[PDB]
């Protein structure tokens, strides 16, 4: 009927990718990748970012039917970017060790850059490291990690929030004064944390939950979220600074945030920015 | 129809499901369930099986493309069938917690009692328990699991294989001397003992290793697997009964095997006889 009904995913039955209007509406075959140039890049070939991305495609709505998602392509690329090209490099990683799931529903097609940069890095995203193993042994007091990155996309919401992996390396992070850098539902990932208040009086931009319960209407879902990340985090401590989305980014002390897929490009600019001041002396 | 290319994956990029012809040779819309019928079931409510399935549904070729895969639903099912009617339970998990990836261009769509079975597990299936609580509450010697089955498809050579939780479940049930029930590529499985001389002098049927090299000529897959299950279990002390394939089955003291995807009744129906007579005494 109405291209405002979910998108049947072939691969996984009662799965559904996106309603084709959601799409157009919410999706673009270009991103609006700018201003990536740094004329004095980082050039020590040292500092990485950990990436920690979403290992599930097929996240459980409120009616019992999986909404195809996954990490978003232009939230996820986008800040790799810029920091590519301001002279980092990553490692990806995810909490099975099975691949990063895009949704590649929302990957701009007609995008050079964009999809140039995920070549480069393919081979990562399909066979990422498990974070275990980072825990134990590239972390630590002498990592070669400058920040860490959790890009958004609803696949943020699964296995990330409580994993005490992921707890780990945000405590890490923490203590080490490195950089933690998400935004969307990326942030979902900061509940890892549990009962621990190390967010106590941080402020961030995120994805407001007032819009998850909207975006259903047009089928971008096919169903509701079963939680509500938004005042989880608000629970552990977190200041939700964004009412609305408009790709608002955040910086509260090494804590980069951007709050939708509109940020992709200004977080991208905001962790360049910070992390190149950061390794200059 | 008869197309061997294989066939493109929307859900995610080079990402292959098997080539028509493939799929109009190796699978059908019905199964061949038969004689699942025990007259006097199990009805103590106690005994259950463990069902270890596969989270992954994309596995690695030797040329870079994804096999869309996962576990066999008629290697799944009719086991499981067999001993539903038999009167067993199941708990279905998998390593990440994640759900259970089936091989859905497999299921036979025509199948009634296939069907029916699927949806009385359908929510355990989609949210399944994550091995590592299973193996910190619901193991040990006192457990009301009867036994483990670990079904086949290729999903099953994922994580499994060299999983640290697969390794205390199997060293758990030799030591409790309970059933160990797979098939095709669930075998792969048995892998996780590592090192340990555990299933040394153990005779099994499995799919055969010389056939995996065979059926991508066909499209089945979209390139070769990377490992060869068949020769790392002979290399643990498993003696390989099986030269090819016919759906037969074979039982060593507790470990009951099929050899392939024919092997679903078969092996649903030694199954369901041991269990039985296991309780029955
Ligand atoms: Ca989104
Ligand atoms: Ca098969």
């Amino acid at each position: 009927m109405n291209d405002k009904h979910p998108t049947p995913d072939p691969a996984e039955d009662n799965a559904f990718f996106p309603s084709a209007y959601s799409l157009s509406q919410f999706t673009a075959s270009k991103s609006d990748l700018s201003g990536a140039h740094y004329p004095t890049p980082y050039q020590g070939g040292r500092w990485k970012i950990l990436v920690v991305g979403a290992d599930e495609r097929y996240l459980m709505m409120d009616n019992g039917t999986f909404f195809s998602t996954g990490n978003h392509p232009v939230e996820t690329l986008l800040p790799m970017y810029h920091l590519d090209k301001a002279g980092f490099s990553f490692d990806i990683a995810t909490l099975s060790g099975n691949p990063v799931k895009f949704e590649w529903w929302a990957m701009p097609r007609e995008d050079q850059e964009v999809n140039g940069l995920y070549s480069k890095y393919q081979s990562s995203f399909r066979q990422p490291l498990k974070l275990s193993d980072v825990i134990e042994t590239a972390l630590g007091e002498d990592s070669d990690y400058i920040g860490v990155f959790i890009p958004g996309g609803h696949g943020a919401l699964m296995g990330l929030p409580d994993s005490q992996e992921v707890k780990a390396v945000l405590q890490w992070a923490m203590k080490q004064n490195k950089f933690i850098i998400s935004l969307c539902h990326g942030p979902a990932a900061f509940l890892a944390v549990g009962d621990d208040p190390l967010f106590a009086g941080y402020k961030i931009v995120a994805f407001p939950d007032e819009m998850d319960a909207q975006t259903p209407s047009i089928g971008y879902m096919p169903g509701h979220l079963t939680w509500k990340f938004g005042e989880q985090l608000q629970a552990i401590g977190f200041e939700l600074l964004n009412t609305g989305i408009s790709g608002q980014v955040f910086q509260d002390r090494k804590m980069l945030t951007g709050d939708s897929p509109l940020a992709g490009n200004a977080l991208g600019q905001l962790a360049a920015k910070a992390l190149l001041a950061e390794v200059e002396q």
